[PDB]
């Protein structure tokens, strides 16, 4: 829901689809009933996600600045046991990887009035999620499925917040702590920089849907994602103001949810060799009404300082196409487009069947340029797959 590319080469690579198609052990993290479409067999995965980010804003830019703020490489690994009516697997899949890491000699370092610096300007969401699944034929046209996942999220930003003063506009309600003593006195006048610095919480999460074959050649699905539930983000943190003032404890975050998630998509076979799928999916980020907010503890001591965030969006809704082309017995290729809004990347990919029970695979996202603020957005995805029968 953070990103949005689909899970593994097969659904990335074909506009993150997979609904109503055979996506490989992927499935357990977007239609768990769609393993079992799989083959009988013990089906082992390996790969490694990576999230290439690129931004400018003017001017400062993250994006790929030196070696630091490169990359993220998340490993993924999954096991899917297939036999008769039945399908059961577990993984370990490390989406989000939305970080940031600007420079410290420019603005948003820059402050509201005209001082600087700081450790500065960074941001970084880490989540691992471990699905354990199940898929069922209760017919021989009606394949339900589910999975539970155990899951890690770990962020921690670098930033300051100016907002001049106030805390809230005024006397809003929200900011407000039995510590914001140094807030208001000091003697800066502008620069709250908190560092979390790191703050994960174990949640749980999970999702089941089906798959429906209309025809021989047409299958259709659907999908829904439940609410995460994270928990809460505790970690220690080292929060100063601005002259310059530092300051140390841990934070703990409440309420930082994740939307539910409903997709239903179609997918149709047009030959040995084309094959198209088309996907739809709501993210409702409108269910996410609740108050996060930033608590701030420090020694032994008692000292707070509680910032309330609103949190009021809007469902987004994502459309997807891919297509397969079976080019022979061992090269296929896959290409895509995906659409998001209420937002748009390439997609491709190419598998390689290393002689049968063996198969490399690698894709690919590209999302169009977006624009202060413009960035590019590519998304690799290589997994090995090997099943034994
Ligand atoms: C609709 C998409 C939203 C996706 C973004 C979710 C990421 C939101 O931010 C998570 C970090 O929390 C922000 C906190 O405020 C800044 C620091 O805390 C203040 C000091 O007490």
């Amino acid at each position: 829901v953070f990103n949005l590319e689909g899970f593994g080469p097969v659904s990335r690579a074909m506009g993150g689809t997979g609904a109503a198609f055979d996506i490989g052990p992927a499935a357990m993290m977007e239609n768990p009933a769609t393993l079992g479409l799989m083959g009988e067999g013990r089906h082992f995965s390996l790969g490694l996600d990576v999230v290439s980010t690129d931004i400018k804003v003017t001017t400062a830019s993250s994006g790929n600045h030196g070696n630091n703020n490169g990359p993220y490489f998340a490993p993924q690994t999954a096991f899917v046991y297939r036999q008769g009516r039945y399908a059961f697997g577990a993984g370990i899949f490390a989406e989000g990887g939305l970080g940031t890491q600007y420079g410290g000699s420019s603005f948003l370092s820059r402050t509201s009035n005209g001082v600087d610096t700081g450790l500065d300007q960074f941001s970084r969401l880490l989540v691992l999620r471990v699905p354990f699944s199940a898929a069922y034929h209760v017919t021989d046209k009606l394949t339900v499925g589910a999975s539970v996942d155990a899951v890690w999220t770990s962020l921690n930003l670098g930033t300051l917040l100016d907002v001049s003063q106030i805390g809230t506009l005024a006397g809003q309600g929200r900011v407000s702590g039995t510590l914001v003593p140094t807030l208001l006195g000091v003697p800066g006048l502008s620069g709250g920089y908190i560092d979390f610095s790191g703050v994960q919480a174990w949640g749980i999460g999970g999702r089941l849907g089906l798959t429906y074959q209309v025809t021989p050649d047409t299958r259709i699905g659907a999908a829904y994602q439940a609410k995460t539930h994270v928990g809460d983000l505790t970690g220690q943190a080292t929060l100063s103001a601005v002259g310059n003032i530092p300051l140390k404890g841990d934070v703990t975050v409440r309420n930082f949810q994740m939307p539910a998630q409903l997709t239903v998509g179609i997918s149709h076979q047009f030959n040995d060799q084309l094959s198209v799928s088309a996907d739809y999916q709501r993210v409702f980020w409108s269910s996410v009404m609740k108050d996060m907010n930033v608590g701030f503890v420090q020694s032994g001591s008692a000292a707070n300082l509680d910032l309330s965030l609103p949190q009021n969006y809007r469902d987004i809704s994502v459309f997807g196409i891919g297509a397969e082309y079976r080019y022979n017995a061992k090269w296929t290729f896959r290409g895509g487009f995906h659409y998001a809004q209420e937002t748009t990347s390439l997609t491709g990919g190419v598998s390689y069947a290393i002689g049968k029970n063996d198969v490399i695979d690698f894709a690919l996202s590209v999302a169009l340029r977006k624009t202060s603020v413009t960035h590019s957005q590519v998304n690799a995805v290589i997994a090995y797959q090997k099943r034994f029968h």
